[PDB]
């Protein structure tokens, strides 16, 4: 069974705002004339550049999951070239960790909630026909939406969630189904740590020195005793961010260890740390 | 840019526990093996029997939106047939109303934001290429996810896709203002928390009062005067249910009427309705 994407006349996008710019172009706020929904425009602003909107479009279309950012449409028109998107309302994951004026509290039933559906999303992703490899795992790559759920994104840097053989990139490099899994890992480290994965480092470039040599600090300092599951957590960070790529666990088998964490905190705490971040 | 919708083997169908039964079909419970998520399953419990299904599948495929059921997938085996599609765990619209026990409370904030997601979700019906036009729309088929949200579904105990207390009259014996009918009688149910028509017992003793013009009343009784923009609501009910299908609004005209009645509320408190149901 095929379905075909939308295609959205760029004239249907109302009320036009700027939101961010950077790699792949601009992102823009909008509202579809039509559809009354608030939508997200990922565009640029020439056969090439055609080319690449239309493999991402197909990859976002494919990719059709519970915890990935559901595209809606594309447009492709002699004077307009993006991709249509539902609007995350709650901004990124690094935006919720670290505006800690913004958020003076992230209760851990959230945190944990998010880590639980990052995992779902990339394991849903690596379960495809082929596989669905993201190689860009990062904070700012993780959308909220209105309940603060999980919606992972390629907004297309920091090296901080690159594993250290990607350091050169190769052939086997670039088909490593071991990387993502070191990119959760840190990202695992700094939702429970709430801070700036090596924070004392000067450069980045000192920063990958380290890496290759052989992690953020596992301590009482950046993670307390007082953190629910601590022990099984820092197992889980260790094992995925582990020097060697086959010494690191499947997205599969974290989940099994996920599920029974998770398990552990009433339903009605997600609705009250969403409450509290209003 | 095509999508083909997964093929789900019957045997990464874990816990398949039963939910309700159909003369057509089944709907149970399972648990994907790979993908860690609750599912659930729509499935035959061979030649036409299997062109019917796929009818469904492609259908839901194709309608695929913020406030559609979303289908993960197909179980197409000579052993299996059925439509994979995401757990709806606060069941349907009908319940939420209805069990007044469980529910003593459901705040206004929510009650319109249901209202709202219905007509979003039968508006993109409306505009796909051709139109799909649900005629079959009711409580039932109003499906309540996680964070009590719309995913407006088909069940199907009688057929596959291809009660008359939300059927026109003119329907008794194509029609573009059918679905608006029983948007119409919806909005008056959830205002109301009634049972349209309570003292008729016979329900050819209501399709004979439809038939004349007559309509679920509407007094204080009913629709007591403390509702927000009650007036207003009155007149989208009555315009909908109206006796000429020309005189009833498009989907566009009643989200234009609902869009200033929403913006009235913040949006905290549409947490705050859905912590009150936990
Ligand atoms: C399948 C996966 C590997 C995850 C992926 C995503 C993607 N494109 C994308 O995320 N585009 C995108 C990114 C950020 C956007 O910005 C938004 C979206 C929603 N709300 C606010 C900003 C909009 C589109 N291509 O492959
Ligand atoms: C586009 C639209 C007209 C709205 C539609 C729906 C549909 N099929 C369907 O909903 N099938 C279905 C219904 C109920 C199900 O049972 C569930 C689903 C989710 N959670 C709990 C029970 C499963 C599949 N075909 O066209």
């Amino acid at each position: 069974i095929c379905s075909a994407l939308p295609t959205i006349p760029y004239h249907k996008l109302a009320d036009l705002r700027y939101l961010s710019r950077g790699a792949s172009g601009t992102v823009s706020s909008a509202r579809h004339a039509d559809w009354r929904v608030q939508v997200a425009v990922k565009h640029l602003h020439l056969d090439s550049e055609r080319k690449d909107v239309l493999r991402e479009a197909e990859i976002l279309h494919k990719a059709r999951f519970s915890y990935i950012l559901p595209i809606l449409g594309i447009c492709n028109e002699p004077e307009f070239l993006g991709i249509v998107t539902e609007y995350m309302p709650n901004g990124s994951l690094n935006e919720l960790l670290h505006r800690k004026t913004e958020y003076p509290d992230v209760a851990w039933p959230l945190r944990f909630r998010i880590l639980h559906e990052i995992a779902l999303g990339v394991n849903y992703l690596h379960n495809m026909t082929p596989p669905l490899l993201h190689h860009d795992l990062k904070t700012q790559n993780i959308l909220l939406d209105n309940e603060f759920h999980v919606k992972i994104a390629d907004f297309g840097g920091t090296i901080i969630y690159m594993p250290p053989e990607n350091y050169e990139p190769g052939q086997k490099s670039r088909a490593s189904i071991k990387h993502d899994i070191y990119s959760y890992a840190v990202i695992t480290w700094e939702v429970l740590s709430r801070k700036q994965p090596f924070e004392d480092v000067t450069n980045p470039l000192q920063i990958m020195y380290s890496v290759s040599q052989g992690r953020p600090v596992i301590n009482e300092e950046s993670l307390p005793y007082d953190i629910p599951h601590r022990a099984r957590m820092i197992s889980l960070i260790e094992s995925g961010w582990a020097q060697n790529p086959d010494e690191r666990p499947s997205f599969l088998k974290c989940l099994i260890e996920l599920e029974p964490v998770l398990r552990t905190f009433e339903e009605i705490t997600f609705l009250e740390a969403v409450i509290q971040l209003k």
